[PDB]
């Protein structure tokens, strides 16, 4: 079968804060971006859909900055909250590398996805 892992710890003294307001709170934990159904092999030109979803997504409103590589660039709020799927078009085929960076108050998760776009050859 398949599966995925994750790990990372990050904790310093009280040196230094950027918050005039103490809230009891939790960093983000599982995060990761998932395609719309399992695909093997999409057409160029065809819009993909980003599916994006928390295990606990305890923390508060955190930032989200998904990289599609191809140039397009997009900074998202709260993307799990809005739980709105991120469309994409492609022109050129070929397998791309798309990342998402996560960064609240509390903690900071990331994640890295995938795709891959053959052009209209059989399959």
């Amino acid at each position: 079968g398949s599966s995925g892992s994750s790990g990372c710890e990050g904790g310093v003294d009280m040196q230094q804060s950027q918050v005039q307001l103490q809230c009891p709170l939790t960093p983000p934990r599982g995060l990761q971006v998932s395609i719309q159904g399992e695909a093997v092999a999409v057409r160029p030109g065809e819009d993909v859909l980003f599916v994006v979803r928390q295990e606990q997504g305890d923390v508060l409103t955190t930032k989200y900055q998904v990289d599609l590589g191809d140039g397009f660039k997009a900074m998202y709020v709260n993307l799990t909250l809005t739980g709105e799927p991120i469309r994409h078009r492609y022109e050129s085929p070929g397998i791309y590398r798309v990342s998402v960076r996560a960064e609240n108050t509390a903690g900071h998760d990331e994640a890295v996805l995938f795709v891959q776009v053959s052009g209209p050859s059989s399959g």
